[PDB]
């Protein structure tokens, strides 16, 4: 693949000019070089001619010589001014920002290090390099000193000005270059440009790394990434981007972050494209409302502060370190456990457009640091800033429709993540159905993870976690799962928690399907709540009939427990995707009884049959297929109605031998058999 | 339906030509745009000619191109200035305000995003668009630069300027359009005008949506709304109105909200028509007098700061999230437990002109968003702003009088809410009696909810919660219930609770709850909730007199003359006033005085005269059916009513433990067990 790497290299060089550099060489210079990384990369690229080892060493020495010659320390600032005054001219490497003084009608340059804030600069220079007027750029400048008695202008002037970072972007050339590369090659280049080696990483790791780069290209893209220490979470936001900030500690005051009423200056969010809170273990505010103002901002993208409502395009990223195992946190808690208590709220975490699963990222080891060609970090960041202005959210509706389990906020999050990934991988705008399918699958997964955490932390509101999408041509519905949860494993071995049971029923399509009934019992007034029923009216009537029978027969079952003093929520989970179920009165009643008494349903036990309001039990239709499903789903015990008894001979012998079979008579007997 | 939808579309296109648009296409632009929505509305109004899909798509392309080309990023702001200088002139999109520099006698425009504060603009441009002088409007401007050495004025000048908001308001045309439409059509169009699907919502949700709009038309009209997340409470105040501001977090200093003495400038309450405090759970003012100033402003519409009293017409809205169930919150502190403890004060909540039950509204779902024609958001906001100037609270005196339960604050609140609804639905001023009937019922109900909550906080001082209105023609007094909250429990309650069933004034069987509170006193009797009925008060007096007469037979030594009794009637089915209340009142007095809880799930039937003669239960079968519906397990009946037992259905009768007394004292004995 090294030869393929060389064809990649020449595909770069054909279209990507010196804006491609060898990454390893930067690791040779960044030993304390005071200029930022992208400055070093640009200089090395513009002093790297033909990659001859002698030429590499020569250019490396030239870059080091220039840096050691023309740099000025802050405290030495006064010194350099004298050198300008004595010599009449002096070269300096510094970050210059240009402003227009309309009062004097001229261009005034300001240096970060030297502290000069009124250096006269000609209009031609600023016309050539417009970035000076935007945020200021690193530059090599030839300052000249000329003073006239009684003058008002600062005597310092700028004569020759050569940028040290890429000033202007030819986006069309990049479109042509990307068109010249395959998708795999382009993804490899993107992974390389941040200093990572695609050959040392699985494709899933590559997609997660691209998800890390999503916030740089999508507006108001809130995202949180939690992982084990040392997985390279905070590298990109702090070193490999000039328009992102890594707020260390998370402790920033409201007037700092959003808007200072006294000084009437916008906070961070109006200045940086990405604001990354480096830690989450300790975020606790001086002002109680900081969480609330973040909630509003991430909700709408605009906040009212003082006398005005102001917009902002900063994407907030939250980086977190986990000391526990993933399974421990999932089983004993919710994955948002490391976040501070004052931040643990459904209304807050609902706004996150993505939960990056950082733990699948391997802990970084010098193998993953690539030594091949890659785009300059400056060029990559200019790519990101340019792509923030465009949009690709409409690509989803062209080939797919979002399922019924996505409320409006999940829709927004999925569209944003898909648009971001499309911008990274297909900037030129040419894409197929498969590509959108892959991006949509990834987006649905990452949003679903937040949805599951919201479910566990918030209860009633977030049980619609069955994220799926509908094809526009075959109308086939594809479901997407998260690996920290299950998938298959239809009925696990061992005792289930009370209130959870499994049933098999005939769906709307007539094919037997497994369902799981989950009952949540809390203190209340006997109110019954429903979820997961596919909005089926007949199913809701069945639930009402079952709960009415439970209310009428509470004494005959519980022997003293009061249903009137506890509220129940029944959730239906479909594990085979056959369709909505109507025959559910008996399993729902068994779930009610199990939850009220707190008795675990027998392990691997399937409850069949249906019951009416009068307490009559009904035969199980297509009982042989239902029992075959139970065998397939992992059942070992079955409760069958005595009415289905005449249907026993139709069942194959080897199939029927697999059940510790129970035959109930009336719904209360079925409850007792289920409870053992 | 669909035919009605289409004909409404041509009606909107006819009477509101150039002011309506398919609002679905707007969400096709919103995502990739920082500009406020109403500006997009106006631009699409300008760049869209008809319903040709090609025309629509090409106009969308044109609008996107315009916005991409001529928007000014704040960070990019300085760049634009240089571009003006080098090219002589440059076109920008920005929000412009104008002030008259009287020292130079010239008009200076301020570009809020660009950073220019004193750009010279000619008097003609000022005179063409007076909206520039009020709060500044979003315009497309042609900046020009012209500098001569030694000059003192700002070298930036504006040559061409076109507004991107509705510049002028023609409410004569609006009245024409409203008169040309039915009330249902007008309400449905208003609901469409905020982007919601009218057909997908119930009438009650539509009325609550209109109650959301009310603060935009009535001065100083406070309102509080708590509800589940995702109902779009904050959408209207934050995006669909240039005359509203959503203060985030509730944390605001009195200097910014009301008046800054250092700058001698009025706060938000003088600048915006609607100030909405989001997520009220975080409200807390640094200065303790802040709550005092809020109370003063909300009570009087003006506040005194230092030595000066200053007026303001801002309408305050308080939106909040509910994290519990609806019913669970009812048994919490009241309903506004979500409100901060520093704001939990009876005098504070007494000012809220309205509670909006945000919980009943279904959570926002994409099929609730309309795709049909609706008024431009800017047009609707200007409509609201102009309608703020009128008054319609006098409409009730034309047809109805208020009840006697309403104090002056409740009277003011109900008049304000009636006026707001009346302005929203009938700006043209032509209306009938039934329309005012509906609006007045809504206003009374929403005020009554606040009254119930404030009663739950304060105890006795706010007891008159039985708000009602009297017709001027039939003199029939109609009572309004909280319905939602006003939906037999379980187990014996404390003495003084009982549930009775009787035929209301309409002749319909209904359930009522009797409440007795007994304190140390002198045999005095107090009554409440009796619908102000002279007859019902008469039977209560009859029952109290009979209880006083036969106190020895029932109490066995307890003295009626040493204790004061207060009775309360609560109608839980809204069937109407009940007159047959003597026997339940007697059982109430007996339970309260003896301190004995009545038997659980028992409903007492029948009535008695002053002499103790028991009357047969009218509509015995229907009353028993009502008892079964409400959850009654035991029933007490007169002996003479047993003759009507053969008229009772078997299945209905088998559900109760039926008790037959003989005289009222035996009824007491059966009730108390």
């Amino acid at each position: 693949e090294s030869a393929n790497d060389k064809e990649l290299d020449q595909l770069l060089n054909e279209h990507f000019a010196g804006r491609v550099v060898r990454k390893d060489l930067t690791k040779l210079i960044k030993e304390g070089a005071n200029v930022p990384v992208y400055v070093l990369e640009y200089l090395l690229g513009m002093y790297c001619a033909s990659d001859d080892p002698e030429i590499i060493e020569q250019g490396l020495r030239n870059v080091k010589t220039v840096l050691a010659e023309n740099y000025v320390r802050p405290d030495e600032a006064e010194k350099v001014k004298s050198l300008v005054r004595e010599r009449g001219s002096y070269k300096v490497i510094d970050r210059v920002t240009v402003k227009l003084n309309e009062r004097k009608d001229k261009y005034e340059a300001s240096f970060s290090n030297l502290g000069i804030k009124d250096a006269e600069i000609s209009a031609g220079i600023v016309k050539e390099y417009e970035k000076l007027l935007v945020g200021g750029i690193w530059v090599i400048a030839t300052l000249s000193y000329y003073f006239e008695e009684g003058q008002t202008s600062s005597p310092f002037g700028v004569s020759l000005l050569k940028p040290i970072q890429m000033p202007n972007m030819n986006m069309d050339e990049l479109f042509s270059g990307r068109a010249a590369l395959s998708t795999d090659q382009w993804r490899e280049s993107l992974i390389r440009s941040i200093g990572m080696e695609p050959a040392s990483l699985k494709e899933d790791v590559q997609w997660h790394l691209l998800a890390r780069m999503v916030p740089f290209v999508e507006n108001n893209y809130n995202v949180c990434e939690l992982g084990p220490r040392g997985t390279g979470k905070s590298h990109i936001y702090k070193e490999c981007s000039p328009n992102s900030i890594l707020v260390s500690g998370g402790q920033t005051t409201v007037a700092n972050l959003f808007y200072n009423m006294s000084s009437r200056r916008i906070g961070l969010v109006g200045l940086w494209d990405v604001v990354a809170f480096d830690q989450v273990a300790g975020i606790s505010f001086k002002d109680k409302d900081g969480v609330q103002i973040m909630k509003d901002y991430m909700a709408s993208g605009s906040f009212a502060r003082g006398r005005e409502q102001m917009e902002a395009s900063a994407s907030m990223v939250f980086v977190g370190n986990i000391n526990q195992s993933v399974e421990s946190l999932v089983k004993t808690s919710h994955l948002l456990a490391p976040f501070p208590e004052a931040m643990i709220d459904s209304a807050f975490f609902d706004r996150f457009h993505a939960y990056i699963p950082g733990w699948e990222i391997p802990k970084m080891r010098p193998e993953f640091f690539t030594n091949r060609y890659g785009l300059i970090v400056d060029y990559l960041a200019e790519f990101f800033r340019e792509m923030r202005k465009r949009s690709f959210a409409d690509s989803i509706e062209k080939y797919f429709k979002l399922g019924n389990n996505l409320n409006q906020r999940d829709v927004i999050a999925v569209r944003k993540t898909v648009s971001g990934l499309m911008k990274l991988l297909y900037p030129h705008g040419q894409f197929n159905k498969e590509d959108v399918r892959q991006c949509l699958e990834y987006a649905l997964q990452v949003r679903r993870r937040v949805k599951e955490q919201l479910k566990k932390i918030g209860g009633m509101e977030f049980y619609d976690v069955h994220f799926s999408y509908i094809d526009n041509d075959t109308l086939e519905e594809h479901f997407v799962s998260v690996k920290e949860q299950g998938g298959g494993g239809l009925i696990p071995e061992g005792p289930a928690k009370p209130g959870f049971l499994y049933t098999i029923g005939l769906s709307n399509k007539g094919m037997p399907g497994l369902y799981r009934l989950e009952l949540q019992v809390t203190k209340g007034s006997g109110k019954l709540a429903t979820s997961g029923l596919w909005n089926s009216s007949s199913a809701k009537e069945q639930v009402k009939i079952a709960f009415d029978y439970f209310k009428a027969n509470a004494s005959r079952i519980s022997g003293g427990s009061k249903v009137m003093e506890h509220d129940f929520h029944l959730h239906v989970v479909e594990l085979q995707n056959t369709g909505p179920l109507s025959h559910l009165a008996l399993p729902s009643l068994v779930a009610f009884a199990s939850g009220l008494l707190g008795r675990s349903v027998q392990s691997q036990m399937v409850v069949l049959g249906d019951m009416s309001l009068g307490g009559s039990v009904t035969p199980v239709e297509s009982i042989a297929e239902c029992l075959q499903v139970a065998f397939d789903a992992g059942a070992k015990k079955v409760a069958l109605p005595m009415s289905s008894a005449a249907d026993i001979p139709t069942i194959p012998v080897e199939l029927f031998t697999k059940f510790q079979t129970s035959f109930y008579a009336d719904p209360v007997d079925a409850v007792f058999k289920g409870l053992g």
